[PDB]
């Protein structure tokens, strides 16, 4: 039973935005610990049938899942507004951290939060689950040293397969996620920013690729080019990317 009374909900400040509402962090007076602190995600138009059951899967979704590096749901409100209650990360969306942090956050910090990911996503694809919306924005923070998965068209994030044929899958990804790995060691500065959408696969399908980031270690450009092969049966599965991201991370803390 994820349902939760009203009553035991005292809403707080707005954290955040989110795809159907702003997001609010709160506390939830519960029967195991009497002021949890929890994210609570709103819905504007919940009214509306059709609003109300694709926020409402978002839910369903994360229910499935249990791992460490992804957002937790606590439970839901399904009566006029409609919550979502959520795991707080109480350091925020990702992009906003890594821009504000910019020259606090050193390399080895950026390969682990890559690395966290890379564990998710790996977790996700041992399930068959394909998410299709890997981007720095659906990132969150909950501590400097651990980041979750915490949101179930981006076109400057999609595979080329997907611009051109709405194909998603696995290897979709895995692209979206070299794309993910670029933004992060960027300190969340968007991909191809000054280009049109429309614009974007003319460039990719001409071979064009998202340059190496400053700072950023060869090896992991490289992880990020394999990542971008254009032929999706080219591109790593997140196995490996995991293997190689924590190598990469322990080169880097090593010295």
């Amino acid at each position: 039973d994820y349902e939760i009374q009203r009553e035991r909900i005292e809403l707080g400040r707005c954290i955040g935005e989110g795809q159907f509402g702003d997001v609010h962090q709160g506390i939830y007076m519960s029967p195991e610990n009497p002021a949890m602190a929890v994210a609570i995600k709103t819905c504007k138009n919940c009214t509306s049938d059709s609003v109300r059951e694709k926020f409402l899967q978002e839910a369903l979704t994360m229910r499935q899942f249990d791992h460490p590096h992804i957002v937790k749901l606590i439970g839901v409100i399904t009566e006029n507004p409609v919550w979502i209650i959520m795991e707080l990360c109480t350091l925020g969306e990702l992009r906003s951290f890594l821009q504000v942090r910019k020259f606090s956050l050193d390399l080895a910090s950026l390969i682990l939060y890559a690395y966290q990911l890379s564990t998710a996503l790996a977790y996700l694809e041992s399930k068959r689950f394909v998410h299709r919306d890997i981007a720095a924005r659906n990132v969150l923070v909950s501590a400097t040293d651990c980041v979750k998965l915490g949101d179930f068209l981006p076109i400057k994030w999609m595979a080329p397969e997907s611009i051109n044929f709405r194909r998603f899958t696995s290897a979709s990804d895995v692209w979206m996620f070299g794309v993910c790995m670029w933004e992060i060691l960027m300190h969340g500065v968007k991909p191809f920013q000054g280009v049109k959408n429309n614009d974007v696969i003319g460039r990719i399908e001409n071979g064009e690729r998202l340059p190496m980031p400053p700072n950023c270690p060869p090896t992991l450009y490289s992880l990020m080019t394999k990542c971008w092969a254009y032929d999706p049966s080219r591109r790593p599965r997140f196995t490996e990317l995991k293997a190689q991201l924590s190598t990469i991370l322990e080169e880097e803390k090593l010295q």
